[PDB]
């Protein structure tokens, strides 16, 4: 019953487990999760 | 793979139980905390 | 704000002295990210 | 710890030697990458 943008991670996350079918799940998810993060911070850096 | 399939239901199951806030927050602490669990067993 | 945050890194090994060197210091970064994304947003 | 010197002394190379925009970024990135090599050498 997630809000709308968990939803919308959460598919993306999904989308991206099935389409490279990692041999190591927990460090390719933790790797994606943490780029995701990396990601946001580059915007609430900026001037 | 059945191992994926089950560490991809235990994160769904997390994400339901705490509906968090700040999902990319709490989905990076979640995997890094797997890590880190594993991490005990394989040193 | 580099060295600030190098120094507060050392402070903090020297003060826990880890048995895993390696995870204490992805948990640290991890954390010093997590606090400071929520005073960004 | 002799383990825990040498670490630290490879991460204080590796910000001298990148001078990165993003200090916190940076050290969060090189120890996540540093378990995950050291994972795969546990793994195998």
């Amino acid at each position: 019953s997630l809000p709308k943008e968990s939803q919308a991670e959460l598919q993306l996350f999904q989308n991206e487990i099935n389409a490279a079918n990692p041999s190591d799940f927990l460090q390719f998810s933790a790797n994606y999760f943490n780029k995701r993060l990396e990601q946001q911070r580059a915007f609430l850096k900026a001037r």
